[PDB]
Formats: structure tokens, sequence, C-alpha cells
């Protein structure tokens, strides 16, 4: 299950490897992905997108 954001326009799915990490402040929760180097790309997941593996094991469960 992979993190896929894009609302209106842009076309490209994001995978759950490259990955920066914040997903926790309020309601606009920062989507952040490492791209190559350091130039990270904004954007937003709300609640509807956002995949099940990521709240089970937050925090890796024994």
């Amino acid at each position: 299950a992979t993190v896929k954001f894009k609302y209106k326009g842009e076309e490209k799915q994001v995978d759950i490897s490259k990955i920066k990490k914040v997903w926790r402040v309020g309601k606009m929760i920062s989507a952040t992905y490492d791209e190559g180097g350091g130039k990270t790309g904004r954007g937003a997941v709300s609640e509807k997108d956002a995949p099940k593996e990521l709240l089970q094991m937050l925090e890796k469960q024994k």
C-alpha cells in the first residue's frame, strides 16, 4: 500500500520506500519524500488517501 498524493492535476504516484518522514501534526499533514540528494517534494494527505501500514507499524511492533 503506497502513499499516493495528487488531488487535482499532476500524474506521478509516490512509493512507500523514498520517505523523509513527518506524518503527525494537526489537520494538514505535510507530505515529505526524498527525491535524490536533498530536494523534498511538499504535498497533502488528510485522511482518505492515507494507507493501513503507516498506522499499525509507526513505531516497529513485535
